[PDB]
């Protein structure tokens, strides 16, 4: 009748999961395992509510719905933007996690790797098909974890003080996850001894964030943050903007029937089909922007009890490793979403003209000082006008602005104040990329070679690029049962640790380890040291 | 009895001069003409007034004096500094001017070049031998005319608005000479529609002033600026700034003080010249290095406008320029204030001093700005590197002061009608005095300019000596047409310098090479960005 290693008892009741198939042997998953009350009705905008005990059998054999979220449209059917489009019913219902587990369960307590995805946090789903937890487990024989999180006005739209919209209930579905793993994850063979977060963009800004809020950070012990940091200029707003857009978007769906009493705001927002809310969510944003998102995580005091950039320079880091990284061409991506004269379509070979008016979208909202000390900086000044060079400047400006510089802020003071930290840039382009070519190793694209995705038979990836994405495996299965990706073999070479001195990382391609120092030291120097010197006088 | 080409008949009255031997044949010297009445007494702080005639012969055959200035002693005895200091005894008597000539005299017009020499407005003399006019003369068959003109308090201290002390009044010495050319440089053999400028530092700053005053700009037909450039931020002062100055330097030698210039000037003109020179120094309002109690004031007179501005709103076509820098055009302020720097030393400094050096590179600035700087000028790969800090402030201090305002005027002049020909000079002399970290320091082009290295008694290569011919002929060519090139290939050609390819040439041993870029990016910095964080 039953097959018992698919039986699995939490705290709050029986499980059934499936077997499921690898090109290595078989794993088995739990997919859809509720961990809250459903957020829907009164309970729209509030902290999640832990899952209430049932009885019998939940069957946790398929994942669960997306999020309600934005859709992207811009370019219809092409398989770059649909792969992270929702592969699943929108729903409010949808605080749910998945387990993947070794078939059969392990003997003895196994490291967690918990994944967090990205999407700006207004989007993103557990379910996509590159974050796909089977090829890790079955390769390296770890127990991954992943949840769901509300993403848009529905995680993180703040009307702050309030008690009906507190904001930051996306991350606290995250954090109700991670609880879930430590009471939990011992049932299917995982040690909540030895759990490590990782996640990237926005998934990488919210790891971030748990490191820095007390509450949360004993709840793991090692972080792994991919293409993102808690303090980029976009990953977190202020208490005031964050009442702003709350505000406006209310407005802009009729309630009241501008601001008020917070009660009965919130009371009128709830009585909106969600659909309606997504779809005013982009006009609350306040300029003309790229890798802007408009409800994201505020800084009231309660999840950070301080903004991310003082929190992490007051920190003692002793005991924590981290691994953090970046993409070859982090800034490319998002350019075809407003810059002046970019598209996936042609060679976006800007002009001067085009280049100066892009550096306001992707540094939206400063002076028109700090605009002109971006474009000295990024301006070569003997081919100043060269429009292959503008377009790869401008890709620059917007990667070092959101996410390489961030990165490095993050790398440097955890290092200097004693955490073990490793560093990468990814700098292969994917034989099976639809993105053109001037785009590069655009902001995403490491993460299929993390989950081990090219394993797929079902897929063309090349022979070397299975090679690669089990090298990349294990490096981050041994960063997550050691602390240290390096593995007990010298030639391999070796990933030394990244320190706010030297600054070394290595390069992730096909070829060996090579390496290298400096995550755009001269770049980041005047995003971290300089600019904010400025935009306070 | 007496030789006939050594008697000449000025507007004035009548001058003897004297032949001068060089390795390739005697050239007439006429040295220490006066073209001023002494500017002393009563007459100090006044705009100069013209020689009045003279009976009898004037003796040109030696230097006169040097104007008034103070005297380097930072290193007593070393070649390096006293090569710039006076070599003939101090006075206010000093305006005076010096002809050379080939032998016979020229009996066709002869093309002129005028020599300006540099000091920071503070010091200089032409006779100092690093000026000797005559290899150029006898080598590429110019008369080369220079003159002494008043420094420091002498030449400007200002009282804005008043007739006592109006300020400029060594750059109206200049343009008096620069008359006198006209009126007389003929009994010469010179050509006075053909006078080329060319100036050092100070000089070069002085040249650049010539050309945007009008009643100086039809007294000549082209500019040569080397090391200097009249936009930098040493080469002028406010008007409220320069009151400031001279009021201070009164209380400091005893002068007073409901106010009045009138007074202030005349306890003024009682002291001593030696006690203004004494206290000179006293009225910069900070510690820095490049900088200058008295240079040229921006009131609305000699200068209608600051020469940045006057250099944007400018129609120069017409006008062929030449300009150019060295290659280590910071090196020499350091050991001047600089801490940690000096010439006995690798001066391998620390980062905390290159901080500080900083402040005394770059003074009067807000903190913003300095960080700013030290943003540019850090490698952040290497923060700490005494060798990259020794360099990189050398950096600070020669673009801030030279090489961008040289660049900016470049540009501009180019963009906006003018012929410009850029230099930099890549040569250290084998004869150089200061240490090897010093690179190529500032003010050591000229002596091959003027082609000290032919001089037999001195020590230099068999090769300077050809590099000297060379750049004697390029200046000459310049001079005489407006275009450096030798009107013949090979070559390579020296191209034009333009705002766009912004191509210059280096000068060496080695045959001319073309390149791009006068440190654009550093000056990028110091004329487009810096400017506006100041504003705001
Ligand atoms: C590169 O494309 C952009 C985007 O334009 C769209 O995409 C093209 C590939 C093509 O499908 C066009 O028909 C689309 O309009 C071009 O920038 C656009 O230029 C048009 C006018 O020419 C203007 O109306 C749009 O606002 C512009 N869009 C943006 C984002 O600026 C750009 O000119 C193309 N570059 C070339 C052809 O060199
Ligand atoms: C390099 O020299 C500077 C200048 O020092 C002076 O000149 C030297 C030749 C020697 O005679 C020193 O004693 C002189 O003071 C040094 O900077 C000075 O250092 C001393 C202490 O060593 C300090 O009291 C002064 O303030 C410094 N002066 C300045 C202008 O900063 C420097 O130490 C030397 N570098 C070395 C020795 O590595
Ligand atoms: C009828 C109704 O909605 N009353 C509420 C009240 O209970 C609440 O205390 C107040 C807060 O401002 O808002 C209003
Ligand atoms: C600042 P500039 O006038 O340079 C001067 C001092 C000549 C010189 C001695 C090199």
């Amino acid at each position: 009748r039953e097959d018992a290693e698919l039986l699995v008892t939490v705290r709050g009741g029986r499980l059934r999961g499936i077997r499921l198939k690898t090109p290595g042997g078989p794993v088995s998953a739990f997919l859809g395992i509720p961990f809250a009350e459903p957020p829907m009705g009164p309970r729209r905008f509030l902290p999640p509510e832990p899952k209430q005990p049932w009885s019998g059998v939940v069957d946790a054999t398929t994942f669960q719905s997306v999020c309600y979220q934005y859709v992207d449209t811009l370019y219809p059917g092409f398989e770059g933007t649909e792969m992270w489009n929702p592969n699943r019913e929108l729903s409010e219902d949808c605080l749910y996690l998945n387990v993947w587990t070794p078939y059969p369960r392990p003997t003895s307590p196994t490291p967690v790797l918990v994944w967090i995805y990205g999407g700006g946090f207004y989007s993103g789903a557990s379910s996509l098909d590159v974050y796909d937890g089977r090829f890790l487990v079955q390769a390296e024989r770890t127990v991954l974890v992943s949840m769901n999180y509300r993403v848009g006005a529905f995680g993180f739209l703040a009307l702050p003080g309030s008690r009906e919209a507190p904001g930051n209930v996306g991350l606290l579905d995250q954090r109700l996850a991670l609880q879930w793993v430590q009471e939990n994850v011992a049932a299917f063979g995982g040690d909540p001894t030895s759990v490590t977060l990782f996640g990237e963009s926005a998934g990488a800004a919210s790891v971030g964030m748990h490191l820095l809020s007390p509450p949360s950070r004993g709840l793991f012990h090692r972080a792994v943050l991919q293409s993102g940091a808690p303090n980029g200029p976009w990953a977190t707003v202020g208490m005031g903007e964050a009442r702003r857009r709350a505000t406006q978007l209310a407005h802009l769906v009729g309630c009241p029937p501008t601001g008020g009493n917070d009660t009965e705001l919130v009371a009128c927002l709830r009585t909106r089909p969600a659909q309606v809310l997504v779809n005013h969510e982009w006009h609350v944003l306040p300029q003309e922007s790229v890798f802007r998102f408009s409800f994201v995580p505020v800084v009231d005091g309660d999840f950070l009890s301080d903004t991310p950039e003082a929190l992490i320079n007051a920190g003692d880091f002793h005991g924590l490793q981290v691994l953090v990284g970046v993409v070859k061409d982090e800034g490319s991506y998002f350019l075809v979403y407003g810059a002046p004269g970019f598209s996936k379509d042609n060679e976006s070979l800007i002009s001067r003209a085009e280049f100066l008016a892009g550096v306001r979208v992707g540094v939206p909202q400063v002076s028109d000082l700090a605009a002109e000390a971006v474009v000295l900086h990024y301006t070569d000044w003997l081919h100043p006008e060269d429009p292959a060079r503008l377009r790869e400047a401008l890709s620059d400006v917007v990667g070092d602005h959101n996410v390489v510089c961030p990165v490095a802020q993050l790398a440097g003071r955890l290092a200097a104040q004693g955490a073990r930290v490793y560093a990468y840039v990814f700098e292969h382009r994917a034989s099976t990329l639809s993105w053109p070519l001037w785009m590069g190793v655009p902001h995403g694209y490491e993460i299929e070679f993390i989950f081990g995705i090219p394993l797929d038979p079902s897929r063309n990836y090349t022979a070397e690029e299975k090679i690669f994405a089990q090298r990349l495996m294990r490096y981050w299965a041994n960063f997550a049962r050691t602390g240290d990706p390096n593995e007990p073999r010298d030639p391999a070479p070796q990933w030394p640790p990244y320190t706010a001195g030297a600054q070394q990382y290595v390069s992730l391609d096909l070829r060996p380890l090579e390496v290298r120092r400096g995550l755009r030291a001269q770049a980041c120097a005047f995003w971290n040291r300089f600019l904010p010197k400025l935009l306070s006088a």
